[PDB]
């Protein structure tokens, strides 16, 4: 009795204006969580909360396309060794949308200590596919580079990505743009029940690292996902191969903000997901972790 | 994964002041519900909602004894054949208490019904032969079940807890044993059918229009102290019709062990005559 691999139960009541989704986050319930290690701690990235909201959406809307807007990640979620954190999605009805807060707390002790991990707005969307163009893009992005450079760039910042977070198999650089080929890790097997697997969303955010491999600065810091203007999920892909096109640059005013648009699409070019106004900010992941 | 035979799930959140308990009422999930048949409809009596609140208490308080105050039964709960009603207990914190609403609604589709309201808080803990002397009129338990049978309130086998009855002056002492159909009474605080039987005790004082009987309407305070592992318990009941209007019956009840340990007590029980036809819609 699992509503969604990411959601254990849903609760609503005529005597409550909010709708609740409840989930138990731990390495045993979600094995791939053991593959995102920051300074030796299990950490749930924001991308994961995006996948979680797509799940909730799939349990509340009748349609498949939806959009998450004005996303912020106030506080990172870390899971102590062999620990389990209760995570809730709280949806407040607005005009033809829901304001959402993704929060968590330690169930094993009412409640008083809790944390907010994501906030924003959530509503249905329409199809916009697509399309795309995949061959026009392979022409602008022709400097092949090794995917290891991305993972190594993260490894040096103490962001140790396991197998299930390493979707990017190939990388082509252009002028301020990058095209990644992605394959489903061999350690992931249930992508059919997910709208977008947390690790796939994260890989999409990882693509931006390929535009900042050169930069000088503090080797302790990297660009961490900080805000998103709009994330649109169109439909889930049975495909083991996807393409991810990203473009963006550092803010002219502040060399600590990296702004980008991202497009995840099909082998045939059907747009799977789209990100407008992705902003990452330079940070030491240690300080995010508390 | 069932928290309590009457409660499937519990929910609370730092972003919700209320505590919620959720339960799925249907004949398959709760077999004994098939033993309370009103004019071809399955009906959940108030006593049942009381047992549900005792369950919630056992899942929320640290203490074991608790009390329900200013109880009302705004609307009876009816379950269509092969139907399933979602039933929720909603607890709002007050000053050292909870205001509660017991509600239900049909999951297979804003439309909902309130079946009980009141207040809920902790309580404290507090002679059989002296009683067996004042109550010496042996009478057949069938008289109560027959008296009810005539009002079209048909209690099945699992609702027949009263094995023996001794009547006194405005008082009754009932011997009760667990029907052969019940085997799981250990996980309940107070099994719904036993709570209902206690309310059934008052009928032995009203064996006197045969279409109507006293329907539970309000309770001043219901106190649950502790459950008895005993398959045999004692039921002490006293009360009378309101002196001013012969339509209200007010009574206190004492359920206790063969050893004399008080298991549960009801103060200010008030029932009102009503036609069960009108309850069902
Ligand atoms: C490129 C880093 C991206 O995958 C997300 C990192 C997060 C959320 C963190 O370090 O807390």
């Amino acid at each position: 009795t699992k509503l969604h691999p990411l959601i254990n139960q849903k609760f609503q009541s005529p005597l409550s204006k909010e709708i609740f989704f409840e989930s138990y986050f731990s390495t045993e319930n979600l094995p791939f969580l053991a593959d995102f290690i920051v300074y030796e701690q299990v950490v749930v990235p924001g991308a994961s909360h995006i996948s979680l909201l797509l799940a909730a959406a799939s349990l509340t809307f009748a349609a498949t396309e939806c959009q998450i807007e004005d996303i912020l990640f106030p506080q990172a979620l870390a899971i102590p060794e062999q620990g389990v954190r209760t995570v809730q999605v709280v949806l407040t009805p607005q005009n033809n949308s829901f304001s959402f807060q993704v929060i968590s707390f330690d169930d094993s002790l009412h409640i008083s200590d809790w944390a907010v991990h994501a906030t924003g707005k959530l509503s249905v969307a329409n199809a916009e596919q697509s399309l795309i163009p995949l061959e026009e893009i392979q022409a602008r992005c022709s400097q092949k580079i090794d995917s290891a450079e991305i993972y190594q760039h993260l490894w040096d910042r103490q962001i140790h990505l396991g197998q299930s977070f390493r979707w990017i198999e190939q990388v082509w650089l252009g002028e301020g743009e990058v095209l990644c080929q992605m394959k489903v890790p061999k350690t992931i097997l249930n992508t059919t029940k997910y709208q977008l697997h947390p690790t796939l969303v994260d890989s999409c955010f990882q693509s931006i690292i390929a535009l900042v491999l050169d930069q000088s600065g503090n080797k302790n810091e990297t660009f961490v996902p900080f805000s998103i203007d709009k994330f649109t999920f169109y439909n889930s892909s049975d495909n083991d191969l996807l393409w991810c096109y990203t473009c963006g640059s550092k803010d002219k005013q502040s060399g600590e903000k990296f702004k980008a648009d991202i497009q995840l699409f099909d082998q045939h070019g059907q747009l799977v997901a789209q990100v407008i106004g992705f902003e990452g900010r330079k940070a030491n992941p240690k300080i995010l972790l508390m």
